[PDB]
Parts: structure tokens; C-alpha cells; sequence
């Protein structure tokens, strides 16, 4: 005899109704805040919704099964698989949402040219819809029969006093460890995980190589210019004045990143100057064509260092923003490896004790959390959130 089971069940229960009115309040917050906002409505949120509609179900509808689950109530199998496995739904959605936003950015800093005719929001929408079904279909499959309704605990049945078809509602029971451990757990959670982690990789390696190849052009212009100011040679000035123009095409393709009209006229001016040079130096007039050079000096100030700037923040910007968005992948990955991990060491290891209760409700627990987190993220991390998020409390609710 040990203490009574409901003093640590209400511990839990409390718990848990705590988690669902946070996850619901913050995450409907969300949703109202991109409604609200046209700047917030753009493909890439319409994933965050998604992902903010999936939260506000954990509070809604997973973290009352959970409780229910708890209890071990007498129930028809199949109707304790859908209680069971609902979550797992949810969390399906959750990872197809991350990973739709990831793909996301990194077709946003690769082609940027090509990203608003590829990625738009009619494309978005039916992703999403296929992917709430995937979803489905992934977290139920053990309705389709992958169960252990057909070897029920009679121990356990007869125990809590079952009807005829009913089981003990239990997770453990029901669930088979190999499709949580293999299916899951290594197939559906694991393997996008280290994908995501893969595409981020890949954003921040392309932003690095854009930046380098900004000031690559950059300290060219002005190296070839000092060259310039200092050969005696009329083909020594045309070689540096050669360099010059291919690093002037080469940074006027590099960032268009129509209205950008400043952008040609600051870059026409500057490459017109560089032909007039040139011409100065097939000629043989050297110090005609080192005086002509020199008013590329103006044009750099006036018009090409202003490029170079609006590149390299707008780049810094989407840094910036890709590290907030995988904040939200690795927090993900935090609350949910837990429990993970204790079904490995249950599966794989017969000979170890099985993980006690307390633990195991709070990995549960842990992972409901989750739903909560993601609204945190957006208030301190994404100004256009913040402010919205201010507009809605003060006016409605102050
Ligand atoms: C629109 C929303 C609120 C609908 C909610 C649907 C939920 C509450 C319904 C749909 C299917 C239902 C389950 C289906 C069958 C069984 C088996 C029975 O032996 C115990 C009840 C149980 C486990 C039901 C519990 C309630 C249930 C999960
Ligand atoms: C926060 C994330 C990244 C790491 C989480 C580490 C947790 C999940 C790990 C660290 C130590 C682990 C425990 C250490 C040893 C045992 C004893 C064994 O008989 C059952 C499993 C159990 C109880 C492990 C369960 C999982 C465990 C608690
Ligand atoms: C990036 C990381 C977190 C991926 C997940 C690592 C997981 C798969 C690893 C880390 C620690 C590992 C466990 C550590 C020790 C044991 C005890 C052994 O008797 C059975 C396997 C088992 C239970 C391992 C299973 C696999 C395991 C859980
Ligand atoms: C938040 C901080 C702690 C929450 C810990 C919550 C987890 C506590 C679970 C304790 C427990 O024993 O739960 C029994 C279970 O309800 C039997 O059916
Ligand atoms: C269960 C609850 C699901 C609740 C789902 C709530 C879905 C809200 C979606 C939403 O507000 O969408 C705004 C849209 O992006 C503006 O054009
Ligand atoms: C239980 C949730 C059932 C599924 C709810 C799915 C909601 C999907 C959604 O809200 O998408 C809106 C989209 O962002 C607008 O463009
Ligand atoms: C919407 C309203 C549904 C809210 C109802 C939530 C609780 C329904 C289940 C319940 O009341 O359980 C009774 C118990 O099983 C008796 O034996
Ligand atoms: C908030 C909704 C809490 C629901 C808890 C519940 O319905 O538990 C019934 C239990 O299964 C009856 O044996
Ligand atoms: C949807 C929101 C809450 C529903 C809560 C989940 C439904 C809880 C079902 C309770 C139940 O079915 O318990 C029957 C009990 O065995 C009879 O004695
Ligand atoms: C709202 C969707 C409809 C909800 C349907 C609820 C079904 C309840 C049910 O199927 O009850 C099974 C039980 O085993 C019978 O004795
Ligand atoms: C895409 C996914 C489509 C998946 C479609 C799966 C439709 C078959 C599911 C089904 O019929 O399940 C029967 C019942 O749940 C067994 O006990
Ligand atoms: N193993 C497990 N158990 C439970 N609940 C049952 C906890 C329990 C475990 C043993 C016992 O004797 C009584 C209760 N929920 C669970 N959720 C998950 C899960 C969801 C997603 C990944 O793992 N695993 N999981
Ligand atoms: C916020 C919640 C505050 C409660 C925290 C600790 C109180 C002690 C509860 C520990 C539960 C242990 C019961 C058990 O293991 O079965
Ligand atoms: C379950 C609870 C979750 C609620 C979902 C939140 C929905 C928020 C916004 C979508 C609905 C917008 C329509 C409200 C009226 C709009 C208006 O006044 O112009
Ligand atoms: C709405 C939730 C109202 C309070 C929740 C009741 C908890 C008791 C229980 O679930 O067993
Ligand atoms: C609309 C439905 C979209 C799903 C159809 C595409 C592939 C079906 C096979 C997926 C495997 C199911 C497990
Ligand atoms: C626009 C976002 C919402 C998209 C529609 C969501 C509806 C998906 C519902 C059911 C999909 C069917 C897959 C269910 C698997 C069958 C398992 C079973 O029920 O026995
Ligand atoms: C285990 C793998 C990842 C978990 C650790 C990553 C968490 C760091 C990012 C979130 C944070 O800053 O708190
Ligand atoms: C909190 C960290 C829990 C790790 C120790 C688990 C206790 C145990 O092994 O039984
Ligand atoms: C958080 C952790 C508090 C719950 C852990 C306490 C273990 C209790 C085990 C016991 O009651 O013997
Ligand atoms: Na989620």
C-alpha cells in the first residue's frame, strides 16, 4: 500500500488544464494577430498558423484525452486507439509545418527572383490541406491494425471489471512499441528533424556566401581603383579597369534584392564611366584615363556604397529571421525527445526497470508545454508580432 493515486493524479491534472488555457490564449493570439495584420499575411505565416491551429487543439482536445488516458478506463479498443493517438496527429502537423517553413526560407534567400512566382498562397494552402491529411493518416495507422487490441491484459481487464470487447485504457497497452520506436519515432520525427537541420545549414551557408561575395566585389572595386591612381602604364590601367567591370556586373546581377530605379541609374552611371576609361586607355592616354577613373570615386559614394548597404542588412534581416524560426525547431525537439528516448529504453532494453510513473508523466507533461512556447518566440523575436501583439491587448482587452 503506497499513497492515494489521487493526490499525485490531481498534481497532474491541475498540470495539465494549466498548460491547455496558456497553449489556447497564446496561440489564438497568433492566429488573430496575422488576421489582423496584412504585413503578417504572407506564405511563410500561413504555416505558422497551421502550426498555431495545431497547439490550440493540444489544449483543446489532446490534453483532455490525455487525462482521460490516465485513468485506465474500461473502453471498446479501437475507441481507445483514437484517444491514444489523436496527439500524434497533431504532432505530425506540427513537423510537416516546420519543415514547409524551412524549404520555405531557403527558396526565399536562393532564388529570390524566382520565389514569389514559385511559392504562392493558393500552393500553400493545398500543401497544407495534404498535409493535414498525411498527418492523419500517419498518426492513426495504428487503427489500420497495428495494435495490440488482439492481446489484451485479462489481468488488467478482469481487474478494473471491462465488458466484453473492452480493454483497460492504457497507452502502453494498446500502442505497440516498434511502430513508436521505428514508425514514429526514427521515420516520421527523427528523420525530418536532421532534414530541417540540414536546410537551416544550408540557409546560413548561402547567406555567409552572398555576404563574402558583397564584400568580394566590393574591396575589387577599390583595389583595381588605388591600382589605378598609381601605374604608370596605359595597359597596366586597362588591366585594373577590366577587373573593375567584370566586379561591377557581377555585383549589379548579384542584388537586385519595376520601382529599384536608382539601383540601374547608380550602376549605368558607374559602368558608362569605366567604358569611358577604357577608350581613354586603348588610346594610350594614360593620364586622361587615371582622371576619368577618378570620378568613379563619386559614383561609388554616391550611389554603389548605398547598394551594399540595403544588401547586406537585408541579408543580416534574414539571418536574423531564420535563426528565430529554428529557435522554434530546436525548443520542439526539446520538449519531445524525452519522451522518445524513455520509449527507446523500453523497447530496446527488456533488461532495465521500466522508467517510473512520475517520470513518465512528466515527459507527458513536457511535451504538452510545447503548445505553449511558440507565441513567446514570435513576441521577442519578430517586431511585426510584438507590435501586433500590443494593438490587440491594448485595444481589446485594456
Ligand atoms: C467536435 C469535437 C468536440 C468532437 C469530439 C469527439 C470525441 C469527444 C469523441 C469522438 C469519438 C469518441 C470515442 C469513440 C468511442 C469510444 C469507445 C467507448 O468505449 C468509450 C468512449 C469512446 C472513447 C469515445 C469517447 C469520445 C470520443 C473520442
Ligand atoms: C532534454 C533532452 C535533450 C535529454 C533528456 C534526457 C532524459 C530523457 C534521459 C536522461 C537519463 C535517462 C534515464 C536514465 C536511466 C534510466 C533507467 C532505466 O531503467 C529506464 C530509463 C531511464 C529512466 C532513463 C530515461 C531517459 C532519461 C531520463
Ligand atoms: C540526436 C539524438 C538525440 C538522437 C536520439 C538518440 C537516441 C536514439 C539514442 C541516445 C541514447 C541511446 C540509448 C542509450 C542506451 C541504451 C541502453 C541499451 O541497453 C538499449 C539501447 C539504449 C536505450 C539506447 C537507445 C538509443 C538511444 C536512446
Ligand atoms: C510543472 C512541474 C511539475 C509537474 C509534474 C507533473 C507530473 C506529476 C505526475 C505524478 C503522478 O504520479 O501521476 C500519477 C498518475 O496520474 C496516476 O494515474
Ligand atoms: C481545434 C481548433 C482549430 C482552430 C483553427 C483556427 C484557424 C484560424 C486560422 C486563421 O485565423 O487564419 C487567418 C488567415 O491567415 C487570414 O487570411
Ligand atoms: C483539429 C484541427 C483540424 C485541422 C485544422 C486545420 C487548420 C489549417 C489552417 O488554419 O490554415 C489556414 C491557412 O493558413 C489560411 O491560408
Ligand atoms: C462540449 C461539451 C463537452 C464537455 C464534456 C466533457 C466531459 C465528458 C465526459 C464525462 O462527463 O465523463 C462522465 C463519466 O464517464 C460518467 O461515468
Ligand atoms: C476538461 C475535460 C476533462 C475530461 C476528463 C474526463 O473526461 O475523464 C473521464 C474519465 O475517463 C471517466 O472515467
Ligand atoms: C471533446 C472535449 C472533451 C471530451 C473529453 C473526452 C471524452 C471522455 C470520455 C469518458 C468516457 O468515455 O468514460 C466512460 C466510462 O467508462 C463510463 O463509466
Ligand atoms: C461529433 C462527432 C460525433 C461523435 C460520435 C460519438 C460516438 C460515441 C461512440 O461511438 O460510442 C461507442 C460506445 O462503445 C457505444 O457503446
Ligand atoms: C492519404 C491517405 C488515405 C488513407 C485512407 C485510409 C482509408 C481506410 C481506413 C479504414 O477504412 O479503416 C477501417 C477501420 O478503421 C479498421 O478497424
Ligand atoms: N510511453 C508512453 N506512455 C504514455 N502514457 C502511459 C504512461 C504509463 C506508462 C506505464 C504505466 O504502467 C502506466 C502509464 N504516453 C505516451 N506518449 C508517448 C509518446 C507520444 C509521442 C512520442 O511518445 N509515449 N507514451
Ligand atoms: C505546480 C505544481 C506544484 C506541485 C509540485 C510538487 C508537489 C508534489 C507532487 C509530487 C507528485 C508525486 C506523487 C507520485 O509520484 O505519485
Ligand atoms: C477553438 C477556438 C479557436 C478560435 C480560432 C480563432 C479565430 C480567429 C480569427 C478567425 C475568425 C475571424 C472572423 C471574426 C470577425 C472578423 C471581423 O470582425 O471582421
Ligand atoms: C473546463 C474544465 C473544468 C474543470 C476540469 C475538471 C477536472 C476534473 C477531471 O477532469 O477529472
Ligand atoms: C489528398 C491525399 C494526399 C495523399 C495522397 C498521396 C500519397 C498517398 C500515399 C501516402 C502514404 C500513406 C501512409
Ligand atoms: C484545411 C485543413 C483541414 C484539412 C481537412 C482535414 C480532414 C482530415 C480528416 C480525415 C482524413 C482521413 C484520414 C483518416 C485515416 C483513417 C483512419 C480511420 O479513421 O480509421
Ligand atoms: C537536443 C537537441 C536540441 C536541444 C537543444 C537546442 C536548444 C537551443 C535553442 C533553444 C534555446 O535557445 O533555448
Ligand atoms: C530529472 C532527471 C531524471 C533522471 C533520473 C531518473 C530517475 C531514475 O532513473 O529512476
Ligand atoms: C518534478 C519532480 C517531482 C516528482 C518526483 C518525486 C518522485 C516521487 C517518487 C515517490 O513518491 O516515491
Ligand atoms: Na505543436
Amino acid at each position: 500500500d503506497g499513497a492515494p493515486p489521487i493526490m499525485g493524479s490531481s498534481v497532474y491534472i491541475t498540470v495539465e488544464l494549466a498548460i491547455a488555457v496558456l497553449a489556447i490564449l497564446g496561440n489564438v493570439l497568433v492566429c488573430w494577430a496575422v488576421w489582423l495584420n496584412s504585413n503578417l499575411q504572407n506564405v511563410t505565416n500561413y504555416f505558422v498558423v497551421s502550426l498555431a491551429a495545431a497547439d490550440i487543439a493540444v489544449g483543446v482536445l489532446a490534453i483532455p484525452f490525455a487525462i482521460t488516458i490516465s485513468t485506465g478506463f474500461c473502453a471498446a479498443c479501437h475507441g481507445c486507439l483514437f484517444i491514444a493517438c489523436f496527439v500524434l496527429v497533431l504532432t505530425q502537423s506540427s513537423i510537416f509545418s516546420l519543415l514547409a517553413i524551412a524549404i520555405d526560407r531557403y527558396i526565399a534567400i536562393r532564388i529570390p527572383l524566382r520565389y514569389n512566382g514559385l511559392v504562392t498562397g493558393t500552393r500553400a494552402k493545398g500543401i497544407i490541406a495534404i498535409c493535414w491529411v498525411l498527418s492523419f493518416a500517419i498518426g492513426l495507422t495504428p487503427m489500420l491494425g497495428w495494435n495490440n487490441c488482439g492481446q489484451p491484459k485479462e489481468g488488467k481487464n478482469h481487474s478494473q471489471g471491462c465488458g466484453e470487447g473492452q480493454v483497460a485504457c492504457l497507452f502502453e497497452d494498446v500502442v505497440p512499441m516498434n511502430y513508436m520506436v521505428y514508425f514514429n519515432f526514427f521515420a516520421c520525427v527523427l528523420v525530418p528533424l536532421l532534414l530541417m537541420l540540414g536546410v537551416y545549414l544550408r540557409i546560413f551557408l548561402a547567406a555567409r556566401r552572398q555576404l563574402a561575395d558583397l564584400e568580394d566585389n566590393w574591396e575589387t572595386l577599390n583595389d583595381n581603383l588605388k591600382v589605378i591612381e598609381k601605374a604608370d602604364n596605359a595597359a597596366q590601367v586597362k588591366d585594373a579597369l577590366t577587373k573593375m567591370r567584370a566586379a561591377a556586373l557581377d555585383a549589379q546581377k548579384a542584388t537586385p534584392p519595376p520601382e529599384m530605379k536608382d539601383f540601374r541609374h547608380g550602376f549605368d552611371i558607374l559602368v558608362g564611366q569605366i567604358d569611358d576609361a577604357l577608350k581613354l586607355a586603348n588610346e594610350g592616354k594614360v593620364k586622361e584615363a587615371q582622371a576619368a577613373a577618378e570620378q568613379l570615386k563619386t559614383t561609388r559614394n554616391a550611389y554603389i556604397q548605398k547598394y551594399l548597404e540595403r544588401a547586406r542588412s537585408t541579408l543580416q534581416k534574414e539571418v536574423h529571421a531564420a535563426k528565430s524560426l529554428a529557435i522554434i525547431v530546436g525548443l520542439f525537439a526539446l520538449c519531445w525527445l524525452p519522451l522518445h528516448i524513455i520509449n527507446c529504453f523500453t523497447f530496446f532494453c527488456p533488461d532495465c526497470s521500466h522508467a517510473p510513473l512520475w517520470l513518465m508523466y512528466l515527459a507527458i507533461v513536457l511535451s504538452h508545454t510545447n503548445s505553449v512556447v511558440n507565441p513567446f518566440i514570435y513576441a521577442y523575436r519578430i517586431r511585426e508580432f510584438r507590435q501586433t501583439f500590443r494593438k490587440i491587448i491594448r485595444s481589446h482587452v485594456l
